[PDB]
């Protein structure tokens, strides 16, 4: 009892994309391309961020530098500041890439939880051609070959997935693999799972999606204050609310600040400034006070959307001068996490 201890209903969004030129073959994810303005015209030339040491695709820079995800001594440190934040579950970026490459990242990234008794669940991007059935058989997949590894996170005995942009697929499709009667159904089989859809917009739209889809629950990942209605923490009572008149598990998506103008430099009006650590706490503070049971944390490292709690240290280059924890240390966002989430614990 003291107030140390890993919190297993606190998950935090994890991104396994970045590589080295000498681990992966380039400098993956710290490379990327710029995207075009969606209302800006149609002859651009936006270019990409080379990925060298003085120009990454992050507002920010790592404490780490320009790590490799398949990196078993970065792993090994990720954990280590996984323990430091009190998040004991790693709720892993799945893009379905179907390469070796990315299986072995998945082994490592569990083995390297389970030595600090860290957690793992996935989150299931939207891939291409996307649905129901080819979603069943990934879960299938997933639950066989790492349902008995240590690490694999269940709560009261059933694995958890969160699934990105749930809107783009109709409730009629989900219903036959999240209704009891289902054609394909998940539920009552070896491969049952909280399936935690993404709440997007107003309640008129996604109470019914929610129900007839029967997703187990909801979370609404956008760190960025008012992006959508779901990422706008004053509706999160009346969410709660509804979740628990309806069965629901609501998981709000809480984050220390937002800016991916680096990669989206038409992208201003989405900017959430940090504060030295006001913005995070205000966050944490309105999902802790809606009363749930569970709270996801967006991110530990999507650098590229200014999201992550993962150390960042100042740094100016010939290229660019990035943004900083200010007045505030490198591991400041690990520990304040693990402030909250004695918060959190105080009242659950
Ligand atoms: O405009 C860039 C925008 O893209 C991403 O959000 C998109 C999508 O994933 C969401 O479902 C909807 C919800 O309204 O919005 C976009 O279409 C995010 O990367 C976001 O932070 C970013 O601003
Ligand atoms: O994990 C959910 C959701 N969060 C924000 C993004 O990480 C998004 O993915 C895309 O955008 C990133 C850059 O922000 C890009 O590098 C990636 O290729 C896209 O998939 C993600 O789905």
């Amino acid at each position: 009892n003291l107030g140390t201890e890993l919190d297993y209903d606190t998950f935090c969004f994890y991104y396994d994309w970045y590589g080295s030129e000498a681990i992966d073959g380039q400098y993956r994810h710290w490379a990327h391309a710029i995207a075009p303005d969606p209302n800006g015209g149609s002859g651009q030339n936006p270019g990409t961020i080379p990925g060298t040491q003085e120009s990454i695709a992050s507002n920010f820079y790592p404490q780490l530098g320009r790590y490799s995800s398949s990196d078993p001594n970065i792993l090994t440190k990720h954990m280590d500041m996984f323990v430091m934040a009190r998040t004991g579950v790693l709720a892993l970026t799945w893009w379905n890439e179907q390469d070796e490459t990315e299986a072995k990242r998945i082994g490592l990234i569990l083995d390297a939880a389970d030595k600090k008794k860290i957690k793992v669940c996935f989150h299931l991007e939207p891939y291409p051609s996307r649905n129901v059935q080819n979603l069943r058989e990934n879960i299938v997949k997933l639950i066989t070959r790492y349902g008995n590894h240590p690490a694999f996170y269940r709560k009261d005995g059933k694995p958890l997935f969160f699934i990105y942009d749930s809107y783009l697929i109709e409730p009629s499709e989900w219903e036959k693999l999240l209704s009891p009667g289902g054609s394909i159904t998940i539920r009552n089989t070896a491969y049952d799972a909280l399936m935690i859809g993404l709440w997007t917009s107003s309640p008129t739209v996604q109470r019914p999606f929610i129900l007839n889809a029967h997703f187990d629950g909801f979370y609404t990942y956008f760190a960025a204050t008012g992006f959508t209605y779901g990422s706008t923490p004053t509706n999160w009572v009346s969410m709660q609310k509804w979740a628990k008149e309806n069965g629901k598990i609501f998981i709000p998506s809480v984050g220390p600040g937002y800016i991916d103008t680096r990669i989206r430099p038409w992208n201003g009006s989405v900017i959430r400034t940090r504060t030295d650590g006001q913005y995070y706490d205000a966050m944490y503070r309105k999902a802790i006070e809606a009363g749930v049971s569970a709270i996801s944390i967006t991110s530990f490292n999507e650098w590229h959307e200014g999201s992550q709690i993962e150390p960042a240290v100042p740094y100016t280059s010939s290229e660019f001068t990035y943004l900083d924890y200010e007045n505030r240390e490198p591991d400041y966002y690990l520990t304040r996490t693990a402030y909250w989430v004695g918060k959190f614990r105080e009242s659950k």
